[PDB]
């Protein structure tokens, strides 16, 4: 038998309210979440290449930096894979819910004056986007410093954070999509190729999709 921890934590109060308004408010433009998730993992990777200046022994690894699409019909999931940094414990619960973010009211505020849901990058909460299309995200990262842990929420409040016993990763963050019945779009090859095209043209990291 193998034995996880688990710490369930709140959402920062803003970040919930936001999430509550994605959640139960229909827009569409929906796709740019697949543009959030890419250019996260597209960061991910740049402090990768450049934590080489302080530690040299990064440069040591035979991995390479790369953005993987799986799309599974199956089990009507869409996961986005990188070999970046990584986080730990601290970046996971710092960046991830629990600390305040100076641009959550202000986006609350122009969505509500009908600005595209498309501008949420901009507003420092790109992530909360997954939950367009998503009923539940599970989020898989490993760091050089730590260990391996798995992130959650079907929102409704909190997430939980705990070291994840399942195949390991190695470095980098794997975002699982767990679909709405209606978002089966994104499971599509065609679909897929359409809004990375669209809006992850100029990624600097070569992206692979995986069919079938
Ligand atoms: C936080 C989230 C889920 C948006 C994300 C984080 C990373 C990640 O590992 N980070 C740590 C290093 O700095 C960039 C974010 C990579 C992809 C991704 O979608």
């Amino acid at each position: 038998m193998e034995e996880e921890e688990v710490e369930t934590f709140a959402f920062q109060a803003e970040i919930a309210q936001l999430m509550s308004l994605i959640i139960n408010t229909f827009y569409s433009n929906k796709e740019i979440f697949l543009r959030e998730l890419i250019s996260n993992s597209s960061d991910a990777l740049d402090k990768i290449r450049y934590e080489s200046l302080t530690d040299p022994s990064k440069l040591d690894s035979g991995k390479e930096l790369h953005i993987n699409l799986i799309p599974n019909k199956q089990d009507r999931t869409l996961t986005i894979v990188d070999t970046g940094i990584g986080m730990t414990k601290a970046d996971l619960i710092n960046n991830l819910g629990t600390i305040a973010k100076s641009g959550t009211k202000a986006f609350m505020e122009a969505l509500q004056a009908g600005a595209d849901i498309s501008m949420i990058g901009q507003f420092g909460v790109g992530f909360y986007s997954a939950y367009l299309v998503a009923e539940k995200v599970t989020v898989i990262t490993k760091h050089n410093d730590d260990e391996q842990y798995a992130w959650e929420s079907s929102a409704g409040g909190s997430f939980t954070v705990r070291t994840d016993t399942g195949e390991p990763m190695g470095r980098g963050t794997k975002v699982i999509l767990h679909l709405k019945e209606d978002q089966t779009e994104y499971l599509e090859e065609r679909r897929i190729k359409e809004i990375v095209k669209k809006h992850s043209q100029f990624i600097g990291y070569p992206i692979t999709l995986f069919v079938e």
